[PDB]
């Protein structure tokens, strides 16, 4: 099976983040942070290069602090789509921007991610860009409505799992962005081509292990992703395992009908 090319753990794609195509993409983000967070990027003048090395250093820190192995983690992983999202002002920009700010008011000499003597600030600078993406309308985090099938204890049980996680649940259906349905294998979807390669996304596992993989190993087209419709549908795998990671969980992988029906929107390649 093609499993044997899945990410072990979410840390980042460091060949992905090296690649002279990808350094060349952040420049529009140098350009945008050195008029928009002139203040905290002056000092540093980042290259496209340090900004690379820069994400990939803020991926391994959070998955090293917030990651599945984790125990008691102190904050939830961030998507991995804000920082694929390379556009002038989206979320990386923003990622970016709120590191170096912080890292100003904090009076810090340099960024120190991979020194464990460095957690605690370090902690807060996440819980810092989180708050950044969310005012700036990058990210939105759950806000949940339970099916009135779902029983007491186990929706007593997501109720937990949704406040650690920062998310909100609601009794109010139309105001929900997610609406969770009782539930009633082994495949991938390919989200990603650059040249020769695809980026796989490995169903019931979070958008930190998409694998870069051969493209002639992926018989099938990447298919257009669905466009956003509150609410999303799916079943309370979605919300179980995202205990699990660490990392809220890809909607498309538990999609369900209003009868619990499994729905793919895209194909399901087996692996």
């Amino acid at each position: 099976s093609l499993a044997v090319y899945r990410r072990k753990d979410g840390g980042p794609a460091t060949k992905f983040w090296e690649s002279p195509e990808t350094v060349s993409q952040l420049d529009s983000v140098r350009v945008w942070l050195g008029k928009h967070y002139k203040k905290y990027v002056h000092a540093d003048a980042p290259t496209n290069k340090t900004l690379a090395g820069l994400v990939v250093q803020l991926l391994q820190f959070q998955e090293d602090a917030f990651g599945k192995h984790v125990t008691n983690p102190a904050f939830t992983k961030l998507p991995a789509k804000c920082f694929m999202d390379f556009k002038a002002g989206g979320a990386l920009c923003h990622i970016l921007g709120a590191a170096y700010k912080y890292k100003n008011e904090q009076g810090w000499r340099r960024f120190d991610l991979q020194n464990p003597s460095r957690m605690d600030r370090n902690v807060e600078m996440f819980m810092n860009i989180e708050k950044t993406l969310v005012q700036n309308n990058c990210l939105t985090r759950p806000n949940i409505y339970l099916i009135p099938d779902i029983d007491l204890k186990l929706a007593n049980k997501l109720k937990d799992i949704i406040k650690r996680h920062q998310g909100t649940f609601t009794d109010e259906k139309s105001k929900a962005s997610h609406h969770i349905y009782p539930y009633s294998e082994e495949w991938l979807r390919p989200v990603m081509r650059k040249e020769k390669q695809v980026l796989v996304h490995w169903g019931f596992y979070p958008d930190s292990y998409d694998t870069w993989v051969h493209s002639n190993d992926v018989d099938a087209e990447i298919e257009d992703p669905p466009i956003p419709e509150k609410p999303w549908k799916v079943h309370v795998k979605w919300i179980l395992d995202t205990d699990i990671f660490n990392e809220w969980m890809n909607e498309e992988d538990y999609e369900v009908d209003e009868n619990r029906k499994p729905v793919s929107f895209r194909q399901r390649i087996s692996t």
